[PDB]
């Protein structure tokens, strides 16, 4: 009595439990391919993500295992919830693919970016974003890899962050995105919680300009786009850079960097009225507090959530609450990773 059936979607095959019906493509990325589907058991729509051979490389396998262990433990209204996990393969020897069933959303942030939002929507999206980051932080997790493709939303303006971020060489088709990586994390500097504020900043700025703030072919080219617009960091900051780095950085063409009002003119914001003009200045202020090269001066999540522009949706229940009560860290080989993932999936 088999409980699986296969269907073609995109240029790949999905083999799932019969409960999942009428699958339909909805995008793809690095971690894998995703589908939309109706779940007859729960009588609702779900998102089904297929991880093909997650154990193929160390990093890829650590990501899968981690996301899998944390997706069952944490449970915040802004973190994507895992509904079910399964593999069609029935023995460790044959074990190949893993399927994650999650709540279905209507679009990722890349799409939202392509459009304009009113101050009310934009601030709400940002509120939920920072709120999710605060929950992760209080659980000892610091993302460090927040980007628009990792965030999804629904029509009712609800938002959820997908993966849990970062914890070897790679040549796979997976892009080398790093446009959203904080400066300190780039120049090998150490980092802290507020390292995520920089990403939110890049994302917020991108939702306003509708363009990647810092387009960089390579981590070297990116640093330029950063300095050009934001200007060169203060000497003190440099004193904090490693010799090998402070050298390259301090010998890099200096820059004044365009002011914030210029970087985010009133034309990118609704200037309908005084209320909107006032809201546009408060957004600009928030951006100038998050897009700070030197983290020492960059605002924190708790402060960002109190910012006038965001404060509007504050709620002491969704912010200050008791976070969740197996955390690996040892490197393993492909084979060990495959059994670890398999045992996890099989429980
Ligand atoms: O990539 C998407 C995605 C992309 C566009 C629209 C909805 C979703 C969506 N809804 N739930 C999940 C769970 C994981 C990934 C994704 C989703």
């Amino acid at each position: 009595d088999n409980q699986f059936y296969s269907v073609e979607v995109g240029d790949s095959t999905f083999t799932v439990l019969k409960r999942y019906q009428n699958l339909k493509p909805i995008g793809s990325g690095a971690q894998g391919i995703v589908c939309a589907a109706y779940d007859a058991v729960l009588d609702r729509n779900v998102a089904i993500k297929k991880l093909s051979r997650p154990f193929q490389n160390q990093t890829h396998a650590k990501r899968a295992y981690r996301e899998l262990v944390l997706m069952k433990c944490v449970n915040h209204k802004n973190i994507i919830s895992l509904l079910n996990v399964f593999t069609p393969q029935k023995t460790l020897e044959e074990f190949q693919d893993v399927y994650l069933v999650m709540e279905l959303m209507d679009a990722n942030l890349c799409q939202v970016i392509q459009m304009e939002l009113d101050h009310e929507r934009m601030s709400y999206l940002l509120y939920q974003m920072l709120c999710g980051i605060k929950h992760l932080h209080s659980a000892g997790i610091i993302h460090r890899d927040l980007k628009p493709s990792n965030i999804v939303v629904k029509s009712d303006c609800t938002l959820k962050i997908l993966d849990f971020g970062l914890a070897s060489f790679m040549m796979t088709p997976y892009v080398v995105t790093r446009y959203y990586r904080a400066p300190e994390v780039i120049l090998g500097m150490g980092y802290k919680e507020n390292v995520d504020i920089w990403s939110v900043g890049c994302i917020m700025g991108e939702m306003v300009r509708h363009k990647i703030l810092f387009p960089g072919r390579d981590y070297i080219d990116q640093w330029n786009k950063v300095i050009e617009q934001l200007g060169t960091p203060c000497p003190e900051f440099m004193k904090k850079l490693q010799p090998t780095v402070r050298n390259y950085v301090e010998n890099r063409p200096k820059y004044a960097g365009l002011t914030f009002p210029k970087l985010f003119p009133d034309s990118l914001f609704p200037a309908d009225s005084e209320h909107n003009k006032l809201k546009a200045s408060q957004a600009r202020d928030l951006l100038s507090k998050m897009l700070v090269i030197d983290p020492a001066k960059r605002i924190s999540v708790d402060d960002a959530l109190q910012h006038p522009y965001i404060n509007v949706w504050y709620d002491p229940a969704e912010v200050e609450a008791p976070p969740p009560q197996q955390l690996d860290e040892r490197e393993h080989t492909i084979e060990e990773w495959k059994e670890l993932i398999y045992k996890e999936v099989m429980n």
